[PDB]
């Protein structure tokens, strides 16, 4: 007798036996229960008492080795329980097994305390069935701040946003060491993020299969686990997400990318190198940053990354963020037909084939798309099978396969006598194609942040140069520094205006950074290119390829601007 | 019988009598005191659970019309008290006795709690003297925050921080009104500050005076109290004290001083209107706001109210805030002597005299400084007494009174046949001084921000110019708006770097704000009255006199940079 009673008296012996020692038959407790465990229905400062007192009634619970024989016992129940192929499960429990390390509430959430009615107190806490480590409790509670950017949150809630009031991961470690009295820093953190994941992912699959007489879950989960199975998570004190992976860019640039540079080079006058890169890049989970839920991260750190890895001129490729590719994904997630979803993205989020984005004609209505294209880039790629033309209120934009008949590339497009392996002209002469084959902010972010991270990389090598090898020289540095600079935080500024106050008000920053950066960054290249007298040849190159309506364009917002103020 | 004893039993009758109701003699509480009411000793979360923890605990002893006679007898009180003489009190007691509007603690502060020894609750309240409105202990509680940033911290304790994890006046509003019941909004609150101002005003002097069978701070409390008396604090939720200082400056530049352009600029073909919107300005609070203590607000905040008050020519006289008198107002403040400071600044902080600032000789050693001067600006005023003069590590700056002989001004200076009366040579023959009389980083900040404001107006001019009479203009427009927008960044991220990592660590983005801002400036100014074909006049005058060492500067910076970085 323990359902719900208008509680009860409630292994059930156990859990009666512990709610007995703890007052040393439970009646219903008049209190809230955050589903949610962002909290959104209080304040900041609320929300931190909150997580203040929950985290010192773990403290005062607590602190008031069979942790192998619990793994090995749950590895048993969710292969004996599991339905479905996987693998990663496998791999998760075998790399698990090679890691080794009192009275815990097992499943201590967010969602099994009650506070006071009034106050942000602990008033009682329920739920004690998987009750028999005094750290791995603590990790089965925190470790919903990595919650995966792609699987949707449980207990239907949002994710753990920040800046906002909730304690950081090491602020709330902090607070809980404090509250017992052991050191800041813990031993064997990823084990226990991995044991604790991989206990969810069991969980979410017998709760599926008991359901059945959370399914799909499992791989996710499990996915996230190995992940982060090998890193340093620093359980001592020390956005946040954004400059982890920021660091893991830089490590992995530094590490891996760098020295093949020479290799490329050479393969140029795409090699099984970009693919073997590509391949670890996707294992190390350094793989389609670019797309905004993929990833998860804001606008300012998106730029910081492009910035960092607009350097190498092919490391766009490793990462999947090339320049055509993104705008069709975008375009395809945001308001795309769940059918030309999965049709579509599918192909593309693996990496299996490109794309193309082309209004450089005719759409008229199934409908048929008679044109002539030009300066298409990426047309002429062997995986390149999607295709987006934006032709004639008559913009509509449709997706036109090139396997279709009609579609037949012409002739390639040379710049400065660069075939630029790494503009196909494309014909469509009455394509076929079914009614159901029918913004730029984040675009000219990244594109001008590229183009920052290069004019940054041709400084370093003219200063190297200069060293080697007057003051007008000096002269060039220090403005080709100050100019960088200045295009650099134009361009932070306008992602943190799209990131903040919406899309619709940032499009005079984003004119502003398209106008500005070429002028400067071609003056730059040229300097360097004087100062020579060589990678700088593929970067002035790029820089000229890059490279007057805007102008005209920010003149009318900024009259319309300065009349709305009058 | 209420002394410590190693508590006691405890017109005490009324207090063992409210202890007595409240249990319905206590004896030592084992629980921390935070004397200082910023709480260094914890983390942010823990801050927010403290003061979240006060907050509730006030309204659980407060929800579970003699205010004006309480006025009345603290005003007798104060008066009868009174040992010096204080208009500011008289006048603050009448100005609130012009306002009118339960189991209160009287002098419920965080100093009177003590909390849990390992748990951030609430165990008991202490010091339940003066116990006899529900609103009047909410103002007496939060008004440390606005405790003048002239007038020491009691207790010794450090001023509140802001973007720390303490919660903000209006957020502790809402979380005390929303635990009681009432709405955020919250009618008097004038009255209210006004009357805890001066009811802690009459403590300290009453304090004062029995230690004398805390004497200093009366006046500055009557005086603060005085000006948030006319103000509109909103007690609903809406740096916070930069916006409110930046939002203040705006009303009181648009409300009183552009109307006054046309005759100030006819009378220069100082005045009256000057002496009285100076007044006007001392009493409304805003004065002597570039003094980095005198007004307390960070970097950033200087930057923007500077940017705010650069667009009217004789903007920064009204404010005390010129351009030779702060520099020397810092270095007297920052590290000057004692008796230096008590001879020199009060003549300075009263707008007494004004100063001058001059290198462009010896001062071999009492010493004797014999040489001469020029371009030393701001030397031809009548109340020019004092002079800062760092002459020949030669190093050695020296204070010069004017009035000393061997002093005399040659001729003046004429830039462009303007003789700017809002450039006197000075020659310095043998003056004697004794040995008593004997950094650039907001000076540069300061310069760049008011000729980012000046550029700004200049701009609205010539747009409003060009509306009222092509696509070269609006170019020119374009160009001119993404200049000033990337000056303004360098000047905020140079002005932030300041404020943040230290102020030795900012060389570099001083010397590019000094190289980058006038060359455009200037452009911007030689467009202007291009399209011309008035006071865009004095804007050119003052952009002209404004108008390369530091590129060589900024190249070997960047060099030793690169070479550490590699
Ligand atoms: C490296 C590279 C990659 C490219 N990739 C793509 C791609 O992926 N997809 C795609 O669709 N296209 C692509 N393009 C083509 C790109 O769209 C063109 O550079 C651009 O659209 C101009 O094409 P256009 O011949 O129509 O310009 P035109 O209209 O022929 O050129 C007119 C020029 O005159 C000037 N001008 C225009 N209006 C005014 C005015 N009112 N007053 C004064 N001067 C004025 C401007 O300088 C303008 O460029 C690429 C081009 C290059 C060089
Ligand atoms: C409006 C105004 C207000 C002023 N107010 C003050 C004031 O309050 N206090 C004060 O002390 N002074 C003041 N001055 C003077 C100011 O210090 C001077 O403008 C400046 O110091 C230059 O003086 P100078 O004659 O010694 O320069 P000079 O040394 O005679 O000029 C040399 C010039 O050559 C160039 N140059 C220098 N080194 C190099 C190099 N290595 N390679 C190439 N070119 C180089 C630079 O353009 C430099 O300005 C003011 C000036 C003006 C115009």
């Amino acid at each position: 007798p323990t359902f719900f009673l208008q509680v009860l008296r409630k292994k059930i012996d156990r859990e009666f036996k512990i709610q007995k020692a703890l007052f040393s038959v439970m009646e219903h407790v008049q209190g809230r229960i955050f589903r949610d465990f962002s909290i959104p229905g209080v304040s900041s400062a609320e929300r931190a008492a909150i997580y203040v007192s929950v985290a010192e009634t773990l403290a005062w619970l607590h602190s008031l080795g069979y942790c192998k024989r619990q793994v090995s016992t749950w590895t048993k129940q969710y292969q004996a329980s599991a339905h479905q192929s996987i693998p990663a499960m496998d791999q998760l429990s075998t790399w698990l097994m090679k890691n080794l390390p009192c009275l815990v509430h097992g499943d201590f959430k967010l969602d099994n305390i009650v506070f006071h009615p009034k106050e942000c107190r602990v008033i009682a806490v329920l739920d004690w069935e998987l009750s028999t480590h005094p750290l791995t409790d603590l990790a089965h509670l925190s470790l919903f701040y990595y919650w995966p950017r792609t699987l949707p949150m449980i207990n239907r809630g949002s994710h753990i946003p920040e800046n906002t009031g909730i304690p950081l991961m090491e602020e709330l470690i902090s607070i809980y060491c404090h509250r017992r009295g052991i050191d800041p820093n813990l031993p064997n953190w990823n084990f226990f993020m991995a044991l604790s994941f991989f206990k969810l992912a069991g969980i979410s699959q017998g709760v599926y299969r008991r359901y059945l007489m959370t399914a799909n879950t499992v791989q996710p989960l499990a996915e996230t686990g190995l992940q982060l199975s090998k890193r340093t998570l620093r359980t001592t004190p020390p956005s946040r997400r954004g400059q982890e992976v920021l660091t893991r860019v830089k490590q992995f640039m530094k590490q891996h990318v760098f020295p093949a540079e020479k290799e490329v080079a050479e393969y140029y006058a795409h090699p099984l190198v970009i693919e073997k890169l590509k391949e670890i890049a996707k294992a190390e989970g350094l793989w389609n940053l670019f797309l905004p839920a993929v990833s998860g991260l804001s606008q300012v750190d998106y730029a910081l990354i492009a910035e960092e890895t607009g350097k190498c001129f092919f490391a766009p490729d490793v990462f999947n963020c090339q320049a055509p590719d993104t705008g069709n994904m975008e375009v395809l997630h945001l308001y795309g037909s769940e059918q030309q979803k999965k049709q579509w993205l599918e192909p593309l989020l693996r990496g299996d084939i490109t794309s193309v984005f082309c209004m450089t004609c005719t759409i008229q209505r199934g409908y048929i798309v008679n044109g002539k294209k030009w300066w298409s880039s990426g047309a002429g790629n062997p995986k390149c099978k999607i295709a987006i033309v934006l032709g004639r209120r008559q913009h509509s934009m449709i997706l036109v396969p090139m396997d279709t008949p009609g579609v037949e590339l012409i002739r390639p497009l040379s710049v400065f006598g660069y075939m630029d392996n790494m503009h196909w002209e494309v014909h469509f002469n009455h394509v076929r194609v079914p009614a159901s084959n029918l913004r730029l902010g984040p675009g000219r972010i990244h594109h001008c942040m590229r183009t920052v991270g290069l004019a940054e990389r041709i400084l370093q090598i003219m200063c190297d140069r200069a060293v080697q090898r007057h003051e007008v020289v000096a002269h060039w540095i220090a403005k080709s520094r100050i100019a960088i600079e200045e295009i650099r935080l134009l361009t932070l500024k306008a992602a943190h205006s799209i990131d903040t106050l919406g899309s619709a008000s940032a499009r005079k920053e984003i004119a502003m950074i398209k106008v500005a950066a070429p002028k400067a960054v071609c003056k730059i290249a040229d300097w360097a290119i004087q100062v020579h007298g060589y990678p700088l040849a593929n970067m002035y190159a790029i820089i000229r390829t890059l490279r007057e309506v805007h102008l005209s364009a920010i003149a009318k917002m900024e009259l319309q601007d300065q009349a709305r103020r009058l």
